[PDB]
C-alpha cells in the first residue's frame, strides 16, 4: 500500500504543479502592463512557453467565440487583479484558477478557470482549460 | 493642524508605497520571461513607473555595473519578490526590501532606497541610490 510515500508524492507534485500555473499567470498578466505590439508578442511568447500546441489552437476557437480572452476570462485585467490570484488541486490532472476581477468596485467579479496540467520529461504544461 | 498633517502624509506615503509596489511586482514578472519581449516588457514598465531623468540614470548604471540596478541583481529567482517589503524612510525617500535568492544557500538581503515624484496627481519614481 504505502499511504505516506503516495500521499506526500501526491503533494509534492500537486504543488509543483500549482507552482507552474502560477508562474504563468504573474508572467501573462505582466504583458496586458505594455499598450503595444509587445504586449501581445510577450503574451503569446509566454503561452507559447507554458500551454500545449493543442490548447493554443482551443483558445484561438475561444478568442473567436467569445469576445474575451480565455485565460482570465476577461478582456483586460485591472493591476490589483492577480493580486488575488490562488491556485489549488481540483482532481486528477485538473486545477482551478481563481482570481478577484476589478477588487473593490461595483464589477468586482469572482473568476474560476479550471486548467488541466501534463508533464513532458520533467516540464509541467498546461493542455486544456475551460472543459469541451 | 497637527491631524491633518497625520492625516494627509500617511495617506500619501501609502499611495506612494502602492506605485512602488505595483512597479517592483510588475517589473520581477517581466524576468519570468526570457528574449527580447521579456526586455521590451521591462522597458514598457520603466517608462510607466520611471522618469526620463531615471532612466537615463539606470542606462548609465547598465553601462557602469555589472547588474540590473533596479534590483541590484542579475536576474530573480524563484519567489524573490514574494518577500517585498517597501516602506517611508524620509521626505519622499522610500526603501525597496527584498531578499534576492531566497531560500538558497546565497541568498542576500536588498535594500534599495527610491525617490518618489508627483506629476500632476502621478507618482513616479525620479531617482535610485542616492
Amino acid at each position: 500500500a504505502d499511504v505516506q510515500a503516495n500521499v506526500s508524492d501526491s503533494s509534492r507534485i500537486e504543488q509543483e504543479a500549482i507552482g507552474m500555473i502560477e508562474d504563468f499567470y504573474e508572467a501573462y498578466a505582466a504583458s496586458f502592463m505594455s499598450t503595444g505590439k509587445e504586449a501581445l508578442a510577450l503574451g503569446d511568447s509566454i503561452k507559447q512557453k507554458f500551454l500545449t500546441k493543442e490548447l493554443i489552437e482551443k483558445v484561438d476557437r475561444l478568442i473567436e467565440a467569445t469576445d474575451a480572452d480565455p485565460i482570465i476570462r476577461a478582456q483586460d485585467l485591472g493591476e490589483n487583479d492577480m493580486k488575488t490570484l490562488s491556485v489549488k488541486h481540483l482532481n486528477d490532472n485538473w486545477y482551478e484558477v481563481n482570481y478577484t476581477s476589478a477588487k473593490g468596485s461595483q464589477y468586482e467579479r469572482a473568476v474560476s478557470i479550471p486548467v488541466r496540467v501534463v508533464n513532458v520529461d520533467g516540464q509541467y504544461l498546461i493542455d486544456d482549460i475551460t472543459p469541451e
